[PDB]
């Protein structure tokens, strides 16, 4: 038992993860396969079991802390429904609740927990709050994209805790509005579109290439490592061997991630979750539940080609839930920076999660100050329409986005003040000070010129 | 020197204090007897020259704390005037500048220094915030106790520097507007009612009275002691003498501060910043910057009797400042309950400050709940109505007050989860399940009649 489960270099809890994230297969196709069911209750009920059952395995002292609080929360939405005080109250309620549970938790490395699939449901939850609220307003036009997304007032009395305990989307997974479930629920999503349809094509492919990346970062693994950085041992004697060693860090422990999201929307795209509708040519479109693109992520040299290429649920929720509603302050900096800001309280530790944001929001404005100013002067535009040779346009502007990502992302992996300040002086704080002169650059020769 | 300092078991920074507030007198003299000067800078520079000699006597590193502190802050006022964003963001920065200090200087049982001085300085600092931006606004009525009360968006170049560092109103004096300051700085406070008036009946009788509360409070306080709440020597051992202890200590913890805001007025009498008019009678009434009063402080039975009585200042501003700013959120709960929050962040440490400012939440809730009932009753009127002999308007009513008073005062002077909770519950937490069942039952009473 315990002798080969850490057998292959692995914890007792990274297996139990990948073994529950891959058991969703098996349960999506007893679902399929008995669809004959006309009562939503029957679907409700295993849905709710299943979502247990896996909260259970995975660590069997924490889920009645997830339970008690999807609890008060629609017990609290049941009443004083559509009033602007209970969209706060539960706002603060969970923030409160997730900021609780990581103050009392401290971890240290990664430990895999119930923080995660609590964090994902409260993050799900709050925008319930914030559709429910919104759908008792006016029924006028009203960005009209909203009446498609937005509840009409249903009854909630048992929707939302089979919702709130899905077994695909539960650990890592999307996070799906309302209004899409309720049209699964009740077999409705896809007359004859996809009931046989497909499981041939999309699954199968999106299955072997998240192996594909799982099995490629399984075997750059051991050859790399992360506490490098903390040890002195050859390191801290040449200088363009550590730029070199974070430019080649960085882009192997995303796929640390990618590989999981990839393989849970396998489970989505069993399900029938994942359909939109058909494009003109008439032959039914799958990529609505993705949260990774095939392959702009990584042939893409502009810094904001990767906000809008690396996970679309969370970045789309993001705009959806912030911007559009926080439009009465006159200043769009002000809410991107508060938007940044609630991203980094979301799973914010100590330090390196401000820090990275921070940084982040730093390259986005240069980005698109410097993107503005190309392409419109009278005389730069002669020298950027040079065409027959674009040595710039080569690996010149590629190798230095991935840089700057590792350079960000550094202190992702290491949030405690002392061991990241220790790995972050050695470079000499290059990226503040380069885009701090550029930042201050910029201008001035804009006016020039 | 330093034999006769802690001599009569007095610590140094006390006495520096004391010694601080005492020096008050002086300086206002110097200043009422040179009053021919007809140009306002030499005032504002007089004032400024001795607030900053008096922060330097008091500590002589941290003054430029809060120097660069109201620089920040008109060098921000300065630009984007009138935006919601200006008030917005000097208000994150000034409530994040004194957590930091808070956060950094982890006081543990008084520990007098810069904070006090500092969070006097925000909080007024804050409030000239909020008056220059709705001072922006149409011209028209606008709740007409408004336009007397806020600037007209005048330059603020210099006043800011003189009105922040008064040498009167700097440690834990009283917190006057902008304009008031204004119509004194260049001469037209007092036509002819306050030029020589008065000095006299106000000042002497202010003073007298604060060193007849500062001799009855050091000469109570050998006797009793606040240790003894923590030590175990014959104190776990009866009850009634654990709740008699409570109710004698907590009149006399709040003597401390009494004493010392009452001196603070005399130097504010002797400048003239008092004057708000007359009465029918003719004669000039100075009661305007008071912070307590005379008698009805210890001589009324009702809970909020008190909160009107205690401190006039401080709940006047917040009263102003929340309750009239925020009256977009449908339920009246809700915005006392954030004031109450704000006024428990505005001083608070780690946890005493916050139990303690809900329970006060809880006792006005539930004295608000009584009232109401009583004199609202078809039976219970006549009952009240008894008027012949009242032994329930007697003492029975009072010595209750003062018990909660205490019990709800009990975490203030111990803000350690430890010692506070060690010396809370051997009391059998009496007070929050005595008003938790009377919470409960009055409803149902109140509903049968
Ligand atoms: C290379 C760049 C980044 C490099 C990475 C650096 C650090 C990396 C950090 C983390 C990466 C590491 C690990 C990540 C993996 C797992 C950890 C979880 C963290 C994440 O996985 S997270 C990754 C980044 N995480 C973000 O979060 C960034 C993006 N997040 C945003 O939020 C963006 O900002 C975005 C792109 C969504 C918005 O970009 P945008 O600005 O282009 O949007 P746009 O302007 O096009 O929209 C126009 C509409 O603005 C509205 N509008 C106008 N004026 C307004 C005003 N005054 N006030 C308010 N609204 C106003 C109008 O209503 C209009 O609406 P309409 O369309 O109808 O006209
Ligand atoms: C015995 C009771 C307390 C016992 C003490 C217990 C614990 C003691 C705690 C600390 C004591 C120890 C040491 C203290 C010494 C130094 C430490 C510093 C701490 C202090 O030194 S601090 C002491 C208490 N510290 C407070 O802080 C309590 C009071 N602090 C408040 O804030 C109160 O609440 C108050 C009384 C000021 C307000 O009392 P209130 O409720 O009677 O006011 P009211 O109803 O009369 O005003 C009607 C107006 O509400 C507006 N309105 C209507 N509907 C609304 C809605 N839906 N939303 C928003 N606004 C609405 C309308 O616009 C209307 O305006 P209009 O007049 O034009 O009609
Ligand atoms: C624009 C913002 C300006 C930043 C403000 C700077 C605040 C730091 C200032 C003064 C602190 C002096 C402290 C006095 C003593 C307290 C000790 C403490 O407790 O402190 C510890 C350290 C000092 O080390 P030690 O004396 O203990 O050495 C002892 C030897 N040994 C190394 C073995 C441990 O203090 C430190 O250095 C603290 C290092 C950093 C900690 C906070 C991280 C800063 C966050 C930056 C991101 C802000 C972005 C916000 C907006 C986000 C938008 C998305
Ligand atoms: C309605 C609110 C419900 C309250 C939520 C309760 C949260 C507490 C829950 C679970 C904590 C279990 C902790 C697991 C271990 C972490 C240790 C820790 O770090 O924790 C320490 C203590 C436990 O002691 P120990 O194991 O270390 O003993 C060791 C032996 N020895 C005594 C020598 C030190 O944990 C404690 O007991 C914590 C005691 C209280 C600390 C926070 C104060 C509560 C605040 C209440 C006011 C809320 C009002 C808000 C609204 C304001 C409106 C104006």
């Amino acid at each position: 038992l315990a002798r080969v489960a850490e057998a292959l270099g692995s914890s007792e809890q990274a297996l139990r993860l990948i073994v529950s994230i891959l058991m969703g297969y098996p349960f999506a196709l007893f679902q399929r396969y008995f669809l004959f069911q006309k009562e939503t209750y029957l679907i409700h009920l295993y849905n709710v079991f299943t979502g247990l059952s896996i909260a259970y395995f995975n660590f069997g002292m924490q889920f009645f802390h997830s339970l008690l609080c999807v609890l008060i929360q629609f017990l609290i939405l049941r009443l004083m429904g559509r009033t602007v005080t209970a969209v706060f109250t539960t706002f603060v309620f969970q923030m409160t609740y997730l900021m609780a549970g990581y103050y009392f938790t401290a971890t240290e490395h990664y430990d895999i927990k119930w923080t995660m699939p609590h964090c994902v449901l409260t993050l799900k939850l709050i925008g319930l709050a914030i559709d429910y609220y919104d759908g008792g307003k006016d029924p006028e036009l009203l960005t009209p994209e909203q009446r498609r997304f937005a509840v009409r007032g249903v009854p909630t009395l048992l929707e939302v805790s089979g919702f709130s305990y899905f077994y695909g989307a539960f650990m890592v997974g999307p996070q799906f509005s309302m209004t899409d479930y309720q049209k699964l629920a009740k077999g409705e999503m896809t007359d004859v579109p996809g009931q046989r349809p497909n499981s041939f094509v999309p699954a199968l492919k999106r299955l072997s290439l998240g192996l594909l990346f799982l099995v490629t970062y399984t075997l750059s693994s051991p050859y790399i490592s992360e506490e490098y950085l903390i040890s002195d041992d050859y390191m801290e004697k040449p200088f363009w061997f550590r730029c070199g060693y974070i430019l080649v860090w960085g882009k192997i422990i995303l796929y640390k991630y990618v590989t999981c999201w990839l393989v849970t929307e396998g489970v989505c795209i069993l399900v029938g979750l994942g359909y939109n509708g058909n494009d003109q040519n008439g032959k039914p479109v799958w990529d609505a539940c993705a949260n990774m693109k095939v392959w702009l992520y990584e042939t893409t040299p502009l810094f904001t080609g990767t906000i809008a290429s690396f996970n679309i649920n969370t970045n789309a929720w993001v705009a959806r839930y912030v911007f559009k509603r926080l439009k009465f302050l006159g200043n769009k900096l002000l809410s991107q920076a508060l938007a940044l800001f609630f991203l980094a309280i979301w799973h914010g530790l100590h330090s390196g999660y401000l820090v990275c944001f921070q940084m982040e929001l730093l390259i986005v404005i240069v980005e698109r100050q410097v993107i503005n100013l190309v392409r419109d002067s009278p005389t730069l535009s002669t020298l950027a329409s040079i065409t027959a040779l674009q040595p710039i346009f080569y690996v010149l502007q590629q190798t230095n986005h991935w840089m700057f990502m590792g350079y960000s992302l550094v202190p992702f992996c290491l949030f405690t003040w002392d061991k990241w300040m220790k790995v972050y002086k050695s470079i000499y704080f290059l990226g503040h000070v380069l885009f701090f002169t550029l930042l201050l650059v910029l201008p001035y020769i804009r006016k020039l010129l």
